[PDB]
């Protein structure tokens, strides 16, 4: 045919057609692209000539597939040879959107071969517009726990099928280069060695602060580069704006001859809240508009009201709602807001609460339209035309960037993901931007660079291959130059360079520093950079070059003390000529003293610098042809030591400065706890007086106290300080502190300790958290990814690592951690700390009859904390009562508060009561410390009858008001009863109030259920009332332990038969860490009256899984429905001992209610229960005012686990159905395990169950018919745990077995950090390993950034650091290592010679 011409937008940009016109198209290769939809049917999805295809009909595929084991997925036409769905288990391989599919337009990037027009007039093929295309329709949702899984499988079905390259999506912001997750990188390294080019999208976070604003310059590790693609093998792409863009564009004629503004053709920006303009004004309907200056209302009144499309310039002060709306107002009928600054990229408003006038932002300061000066008249175009673009040729905004967490230079290579037009669904085109578009345009070169090799080296073996296809590409890649500053891209953003195809398939030369890679990082750097640089010759001609290395950093703001993101120049230092043999190699020697920079460069960013750049090479005659280059980075500084958390709040605000994503709004020294920094968190709880306090207040950043506002406010002391105290008392008034970072690095190992204050050295730790943490840097890339974290694991509550009360003192509160690079120092971060578990100082005050006056003495505490706050108040009576009951009728919850009204006080200390108000004696004195200790006197208490008189001198004492609740105790023991005593409560249906707990007997079912929610939740032991138990002990010990030697939790010191607090095991160690699901003994020990020895064991079992609802039967008896639950078993520790069936009646409007009881308030649900009949069944019965959703059936077993149904989710169930439910079976408490995985379940032909129905709102329980079926695992956290059991089992359902339980047992994962870390640096030759106890050697490999140490991260166990090492050489030290969850473990080697 005469064909449409191809749209080279981005070919003669990357400079395909050099490849194209050597016969490199692709022709038998293949690109596995695994990504979200597909459309096979595309025009685009095009091949010339099977005959020359890797696969060449639909039964070489069949052939290859039952070849290699693949028994699902479909061979689709002569283009896509394989698809299948991974996430379904489908052949449902195509998206359903707006045509806008992902995974169709990666595809029409990298291999697109249409014959058709897109809407431009042009044609559009990929990079390889004759390769074939595999597809894998692979994502993610979070309810999987992890996708990876399904990624491995489509990585090891594409290589077993035979691909050529493989195009990853896939990431995970800041990933490492050296421990990314090891199936998925294991998988990557087997593609390439059987010669797969694995190529993956650099991720669009661009860096560390991106949707807040630039980082701090003393803040160099900002990089953000992907999970995946940050591996050493991958291709990891980062993606420049395309120079061309295709979109609908808005024409002025009469502006048509200005070429500089396409020929009066703009780039116009809608906000993406509103996107207005196509359904309001219309495409291809002209309308007049009218210059407005200054959008005040004066600027000619509203000129442009009557139909006019109102033009204005951005008020930088005005927001774009004040402006959109105040020209509606006069008229508006859609405004356009043309930039104020000149030459910008169309700024992104989003910002859209009050739009309706259907708004976008014209084109910058130019285009500023002043005909007929301001009249004039404009159409919005309906088809997409070329336009020059706003933001061409320069790197995208969101390309990732930065090094790899552990200090790599990643990306490696740039592409155009810019706006870049490709394929969608339907024969549509469309286009898009990000690094994923990148990604494909590199997938394709690989395919093309190793057709080429393949043609022109024969002799290169599978697993060389892939590596060189990566190092040509990147070698031969053009430096890019950001054009707002005319300064060299940073490698950092850019990796090598742009994409040059031709360059890669033409020069036959490659470049690779002293580590065999195409690009170089040299770890820290000492004023003075060597490093070695090696070209490489494929031609069997020769290449002389010259060369010379441009030295970069990071240029500063000053104003700002922020990074800017662009590089600045520091010198180019010259190099020499050298020549290249033919098929061989030449090194050269790269030096060049930075001594001259560092004062200048540390004094804008004092922790450090980067120093990158290239080394180019040109062919010393003509300096356009063999012109390729090596990236390079180093830091000047100690890069694996850069501050892992932003400072204390604390520190900052003492000092004048503020966090990074510090909110300051508001009143001096707010720090709300919602606001984002390092800091210490707690929970507070209100006094009362008049009722008890049934509920706490929430977090608050410990240090801070409300003011009068309700702001609360770090309030400082008589020398100006903030106070951090704790009172870890029992009221839940600050009775824990626990840590919140802002995270600048990735962190792990973390914990925290307790110190006393003047143990300086920090040797002797008083209580440690049971767990360490780890986790990543507060990147915030966009709303969705926190800008702290709190980690409420290092709560500390004044307990030791023996659960003995620690002393009110002076403390230190360390938390510790390490970043993520091998060798680092361990950073502490240290917060002063009071223990103070004493109420201030309530003596006596001065009252005098007709000054009113009421004056304390002067304010003294008890303990370290300091007295606060001095307040005077009373109870202002309402509706009747001194507090007032508030009923959220929404949450269901219920909160009491005193109506407490606060006098004045007076600048001299005293207080006027006003008698008028109430009577002296119901006022009260309340003295606060900083602890959270509150000291309550009601003066009326020490009041004498003499009222009116002179002056006295009135004693106040305090009232107890701030106590611990205390539990129920009403118990009497006969010698009959065990000992044994817990606790008692019903679990709320409705109401999320904390139900009436009282204590009870505990004679049999010896099981508890540790959940924190009333019952049976701890074992105490209570004596005979008149029986004496001197010196009384409980221990627990393990069932293993029978010796009884080694206890796991004992009581504290003075415990007593009488206390049943200090007496109460909650199934916890003596750490305070939950005990796994088990038996224990309890032993209770004392001595009588007359010394004789007594020892009472009772056997505990813990275990607190809630019991499994089946769904029982349903028949109407009488004309009315009644319920026949199920036969419950009795089996001990899950058997069922109680069986309700009840309803909530509504009172009040509602199904809960609140009593006042002589104590205070309590919130119950408003239950009613039904008899059972002798049949079994309950009569559910008629009821006005209720429904089978208000009925429940509630079941409790031998532990106190409670589960409970309504009566509606129950009859769900077809009579006929059965239903099944599957589940994980972790042995560890029900907080610490994970729900998060999917599953298959198959029918008796091996089809995939449709049209799921779900039983008592569980994605796990599905009502099935009767029959035979299988389900398989499909997924799950494989980092957090292993499968034990199998992942495929067998079922039947059936009237008999109507009911079926599955489960998958699992084993728990836990990892620890190793380093091993030297004297001094090992002689050459010396191999390092971790011995495992089975006898293997795990290898390490030397740190980049500490080059004593070598470390890796591995399954929890025992290790020990074996050495190599040549001559006369020995190690010593302690090489052995019992490795701890999460825990770093560093082992001080020695290295020793004679
Ligand atoms: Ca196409
Ligand atoms: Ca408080
Ligand atoms: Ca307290
Ligand atoms: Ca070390
Ligand atoms: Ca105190
Ligand atoms: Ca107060
Ligand atoms: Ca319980
Ligand atoms: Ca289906
Ligand atoms: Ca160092
Ligand atoms: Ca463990
Ligand atoms: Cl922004
Ligand atoms: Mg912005």
């Amino acid at each position: 045919a005469s064909l449409p011409p191809v749209n080279t937008d981005i070919h003669d940009w990357v400079k395909t057609k050099g490849a194209w016109d050597k016969g490199y198209k692709g022709q038998g290769k293949v690109v596995a692209v695994i990504d979200t939809g597909i459309d096979p049917a595309h025009q685009s999805m095009r091949i010339s000539d099977v005959s020359t295809a890797k696969v060449k009909s639909k039964e070489d595929m069949l052939a290859r597939q039952k070849a290699a084991g693949i028994n699902y997925g479909s061979w689709i036409n002569d283009k896509v040879v394989f698809a299948h769905n991974y996430v379904e288990n489908s052949d449902n391989i195509k998206e359903n959107q707006k045509y806008e599919s992902h995974g169709m337009h990666v595809t029409g990037i990298v291999a697109g071969n249409s014959k058709e027009a897109a809407a431009t007039g042009e044609r559009f093929l990929g990079i390889a517009p004759e390769a074939q295309v595999m597809f894998m329709r692979v994502f993610a949702n979070d309810v999987m726990g992890s996708a990876e899984s399904l990624f491995i499988k489509a990585i090891e079905d594409a290589v077993a099928l035979g691909a050529d390259v493989i195009n990853l999506s896939l990431g995970t912001a800041n990933g490492a280069q050296l421990s990314g997750s090891k199936p998925l990188m294991e998988a990557i390294e087997k593609a390439k060695k059987a010669g797969v080019s694995v190529v993956v999208a650099a991720g669009n976070e661009r860096v560390y602060g991106s949707d807040h604003d630039d980082p701090l310059a003393t803040n160099p590790d900002y990089g953000l580069v992907g999970s995946p693609s940050t591996g050493r093998t991958p291709t990891s792409v980062a993606a420049i704006n395309s120079k061309w863009v295709i979109q609908r564009l808005m024409t002025v004629e009469e502006l048509e001859k200005r070429a500089d503004l396409n020929h009066g053709k703009a780039i116009y920006s809608e906000s993406v809240d509103f996107k207005n303009i196509k359904d309001s004004l219309g495409y291809d309907k002209s309308h007049q508009f009218a210059y407005v200056k200054e959008s005040t209302d004066a600027g000619y009144n509203a000129q442009d009201v009557k139909g006019k499309i109102a033009l204005i310039e951005r008020d930088p002060n005005k927001t774009y709602d004040e402006m959109i709306a105040l020209a509606k107002k006069h008229g508006a009928l859609g405004v356009l807001i043309f930039n104020n600054k000149p030459g910008q990229s169309n700024r992104s408003m989003n910002g859209m609460g009050i739009p309706s006038a259907f708004i976008s932002h014209e084109f910058g300061k130019a285009m500023s339209q002043l005909n007929g000066n301001g009249t004039g008249s404009l159409e919005f175009d309906s088809v997409v035309s070329k336009a020059p673009s706003q933001k061409g040729n320069e790197m995208n905004h969101f390309s990732n960037w930065g090094l790899t967490s552990d200090g790599y230079l990643k990306p490696d290579i740039t592409a155009p993901g810019g706006d870049i037009y490709s394929t969608y669904n339907d024969n549509h085109y469309g286009s898009q931007t990000g690094t994923s578009m990148a990604s494909p345009q590199i997938a394709g070169a690989s395919l093309l660079v190793k057709q080429y090799l393949e043609k022109t080296q024969p002799n290169l073996p599978k697993e060389k291959i892939a590596d060189i296809v990566k190092n040509l590409l990147m070698s031969n890649a053009q430096i890019h130059v950001n054009p707002e500053t005319k300064t060299t891209t940073s490698p950092r953003q850019q990796g090598a360079g742009l994409l040059n195809i031709d360059g890669a398939v033409t020069s036959g030369l490659y470049v690779t520093g002293k580590d065999n890679y195409g690009s170089i990082s040299l770890g820290n750097i000492t004023d003075t950079m060597t490093f070695d640089v090696t070209v490489h010759n494929l031609s069997n001609k020769d290449k002389t070059l010259r060369y010379d290395t441009e030295l970069l950093t990071d240029h500063v703001d000053p104003q700002k003390g922020r990074f800017t993101l662009t590089s600045r120049s520091l010198k180019t230092y010259q190099g020499g000529e050298v020549t290249v043999p033919a098929n061989g190699k030449v090194t050269v020697r790269v030096t060049m003293d930075v001594s001259q920079f560092t004062k200048e460069l540390t004094k804008q960013m004092p922790n450090g610098y980067y120093l990158e750049g290239f080394v180019r090479f040109r062919d010393s005659q003509d300096d356009q042809l063999n012109r390729v280059n090596i990236p390079f980075v180093g830091f000047k500084g100690q890069f694996e030591n850069l501050a892992v958390a932003e400072e204390s709040i604390y520190r900052l605000k003492s000092q004048g400065k503020t966090g990074f994503y510090f909110d300051e709004s508001g009143p001096k020294d707010d720090i709300y706890v919602g606001k984002h920094f390092t800091g210490l968190v707690t929970l507070g709880s209100e006094t009362n007086v008049s009722t008890k306090t049934i509920s706490d207040n929430g977090l608050h950043t410990l240090g801070t106290f409300k003011n009068a506002d309700g702001k609360f406010i770090l309030e400082k002391n008589a020398q100006g300080n903030p106070v951090l105290a704790i009172s870890p008392n029992g009221d839940n008034n600050q009775d824990f502190a626990a840590f919140k970072g802002v995270f600048l690095r990735k962190y792990q190992g973390l914990k925290a300790s307790v110190y006393h204050a003047s143990d300086k050295e920090h040797k002797n730790p008083l209580w440690v958290s049971p767990e360490s943490f780890k986790g990543d840097k507060n990147f915030n890339s966009d709303i969705r990814f926190a800008k702290s974290t709190t980690l409420l694991g290092t709560a500390f509550s004044g307990k030791s690592l023996t659960g003995a009360e620690l002393p009110d003192g002076y403390y230190h509160y360390v938390v510790s951690y390490y970043p993520d690079v091998v060798g680092a120092k361990r950073q502490e971060m240290t917060f002063d700390m009071i223990l103070d578990r004493q109420k201030p100082v309530l003596s006596q005050a001065t009252f005098d009859p007709e000054t009113n006056r009421f004056k304390p003495e002067p304010l003294k505490d008890r303990g370290l904390a300091g007295v606060r706050k001095d307040s005077v108040f009373y109870l202002e009576r309402k509706d009747n009562k001194p507090y007032t009951v508030t009923i959220n009728d929404s949450y269901k919850y219920v909160s009491v508060e005193d109506n407490k009204t606060f006098v004045e006080r007076q600048a001299d200390g005293s207080f006027i009561l006003p008698l008028d108000k109430a009577k002296l004696g119901d006022f009260y004195y309340m003295v606060e410390d900083f602890a959270g200790n509150v000291a309550i006197a009601k003066l009326g208490d020490h009041l004498p009858q003499t009222l009116g008189k002179t002056p006295i001198k009135l004693k106040l004492t305090d009232g107890n008001y701030q106590t611990k609740e205390t539990l129920k105790d009403n118990l009497e023991m006969t010698q009959s009863d065990t000992g044994l005593v817990t606790n008692q409560a019903q679990l709320a249906v409705v109401h999320r109030n904390q139900p009436q707990s009282q204590l009870t007997k505990m004679n049999q079912d010896f099981f508890i259920s540790p959940n924190e929610d009333g019952n049976k939740d701890f074992v105490a032991f209570k004596g005979l009332e008149n029986n004496v138990y001197n010196d009384l002990t409980v221990n627990v010990y393990a069932k293993d332990d029978h010796q009884k030697q080694t206890p796991i939790w004992s009581s504290q010191a003075g415990a007593g038969a009488s206390a049943i607090e200090s007496t109460a095991w909650y199934g916890i160690t003596a750490r305070g860490s939950k005990v796994m699901p088990g038996d224990y003994q309890y032993v209770v020990t004392y001595r009588d009256e007359h010394g004789k020895e007594h020892q009472k064991q009772y056997t505990i079992s813990v275990n607190d899984k809630k019991p499994m609802i089946t769904q029982g039967r349903f028949d109407t008896i009488n004309g009315v429905d009644h319920f026949t639950p199920d036969k419950t078993k009795a089996l001990g520790s899950s058997g069922i001992v109680r069986e309700e069936v009840f309803y909530l009646a509504k009172k009040n409007g509602r199904k809960f209610d609140v009593t006042e009881g002589k104590d205070g308030i309590t919130v119950s649900d408003n239950k009613v229960y039904i008899p059972k009949n002798p049949d079994g069944s309950y009569t559910i019965s008629k009821r006005d005012g209720v429904t089978l959703s208000d009925y429940y059936y509630l079941v409790e077993d031998r532990a106190g686990n409670v589960s409970f149904a309504t009566l509606r989710d129950l009859k769900a169930v077809g009579k006929d159905k059965a239903v099944v439910n599957f589940g994980l079976d972790l042995p560890v408490p029900e907080d610490k395990q994970i729900v998060n995985f999917t599953y298959l379940v198959r029918d008796a032909d091996g089809k995939p169950i449709e049209n799921l129905e779900y039983y008592n709102n569980s994605g796990n329980s599905l009502i099935l018919p009767y029959g035979k079926y299988t389900v398989e695992l499909l997924t799950y956290d494989t980092n957090a745990a292993k499968l034990e059991s199998d992942k495929i089992v067998s079922f039947t359902l059936s009237a008999d077995n109507n009911f079926q339980q599955v489960t998958f047992k699992m084993t728990m994962l836990a990892t620890s950090q190793i380093t091993a870390h030297f004297d001094h640096l090992l002689p050459e030759g010396s191999r390092v390993s971790l011995k495992t106890a089975q006898g293997q050697l795990i290898p390490l490999e030397q740190s980049l950034y500490v080059p004593k140490a070598y470390g890796k991260t591995v399954q929890e166990g025992t290790y020990e650091v074996v050495v190599s090492l040549p001559k006369g050489y020995r190690i010593e030290g302690n090489t052995k290592v019992n490795t701890l969850p999460n825990e770093v473990h560093e082992l001080s080697l020695r290295l020793v010679k004679v």
